């Protein structure tokens, strides 16, 4: 049974657009901040907002700083024959790169998604603050082809380590 | 006799969007996979389609990982003069890295591509699974300019190593 | 209060298209030019217009040269949830790289700029003039969410060294 | 006197759409193929239609690659303000990157042009056979603002290096 015939109609058997919270748990060997996104020239961005003082002191009451999602590889190209976990690996470029499971607790941010498609020409978007941010946590699969639409916003807790890029990449320096 | 005249009408003279198979063979040095597509802002993107196991141990039932075919030097934005072959270099960047002739024979996968073109906006869609990519096979010639449709989806069997490109690589250090 | 609602809503309380001068300070440890944008697919571009001889001693009348805007990070897809401060970070591959305040004052370009959105297909433009960009100013702040527009325009003078980039690398070598 | 005023209107007094002939000749030290176009997403793409045998020995009768016109710097969207030289820095990159005045006497190929603009979605194509491209030649001015399109076409004749960008940094490896 293959997902997509030669013809290119999709085998899957199907409020539900974007999960109602994000995680950030390790993925492939990497802290990675995930979300599901459900349902022509799809494409998702995220931008992080949040208030900061530069160095030179001056207050940026609510600036946009952007989340790597697939920019670069093209993976920000979306194929939505079923649900999808999308992806931010969190590195040194990343605005998370010093983002630990502490931290988070007293942080303040705005996770923004930008979904667009298509003529079509359609916007879904959504937000995610710091509180609906699960650290140390993963989602339920939905496909078994089946989507169980039930488990789409669930997830549980697994093994994840509090700290963050920045500072495993420091202990590991010395290590 | 020219392809294309200097107004820009084109001088080709002519089921048939997408090879029914896939290849996998050497060109210009590299093991490359390969398809066919047929018939503005004409653009194609391949998803690869598997399930598979994180070295977290999490199993991701339907995992999308890209297939670079033009992305990055702009080779995926088509000019459909007349049949063109798609090609995605196996490199250490692609999911294909460690597939050889042997490894595909267990493998299970499927390589969808889409299509995009235009105002028009369509979309066209195909699949390849493991067993609709044949490994050392080459595609036969379409352009003579006239097309010949019948050869379309022909290919034939060419000297091709068995072993992967990252195998290819390995025994390359010690050798 | 979140800027943004989960099903995508913003809560942000609004001649306000671009801001009528632009402006070079530091931010983020970088000599920046600046510019704001007030108000789908929202993407900004910055071509440099200017008269100049190439070394091989040919005049062009009036070459453009790219300025980099976001462009390889996506930060030039644009989300207007309010007024936002477009960054040129101001380094080697800029065709500011060695401007200073004192060559300003002798200089002779033109920042244009060029805001397309959607179908809805528009196109906002706008043009800075060498006396239009205001060497050592920072714009003052306008989401306190509420905008207020008066200040849309302003920019206030701050310390900022009279140097280029490229003059600013060329003493730190020798220093 | 501004190229484009405050509020975007462009200040330019003006079969035309593209030059008849491309050329080959230094700019800003670089050899580079050039070729003037005239008149939203406005975008342009070039490909080089050959045929040709890979090392494998396979012959493709119509193989197309790609010719870099601003892809990774963004200089490909363009602002048609007035007519535009289009420039193709040939280096290691470029399929021109071993053509010589010399081996153009020889050589077989096309370039095929393709401009993008909008809504509106509009195509238009051209084509430069070897013949069509002049090696020593440097397109006249045709700003002065106003246009004068008697001069689009016209190019002139300048001091040239017959050899090829492969073979100057050949020389120069050993000189
Ligand atoms: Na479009
Ligand atoms: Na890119
Ligand atoms: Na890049
Ligand atoms: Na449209």
């Amino acid at each position: 049974q293959r997902f997509v015939d030669k013809n290119g109609r999709c085998n899957v058997q199907h409020t539900l657009m974007f999960s109602e919270h994000a995680v950030i748990s390790m993925r492939d060997g990497k802290l990675t901040l995930m979300f599901r996104v459900g349902n022509v020239e799809a494409q998702i961005r995220c931008k992080l907002l949040k208030s900061r003082q530069t160095p030179e002191g001056e207050f940026l009451p609510l600036d946009q700083l952007e989340l790597d999602v697939g920019f670069s590889t093209g993976a920000d190209q979306l194929f939505l024959v079923s649900p999808l976990t999308i992806c931010h690996v969190i590195d040194a470029k990343s605005p998370f790169y010093d983002l630990s499971q502490r931290s988070m607790q007293t942080e303040q941010f705005e996770v923004v998604v930008i979904l667009e498609g298509i003529g079509m020409t359609c916007q879904a978007r959504t937000s995610y603050t710091e509180d609906e941010v699960l650290w140390g946590h993963r989602f339920f699969p939905v496909i078994s082809f089946k989507v169980d639409y039930s488990q789409f916003h669930a997830t549980f807790e697994v093994p994840t380590p509090p700290y963050s890029v920045k500072e495993q990449e420091e202990m590991l320096l010395m290590s």
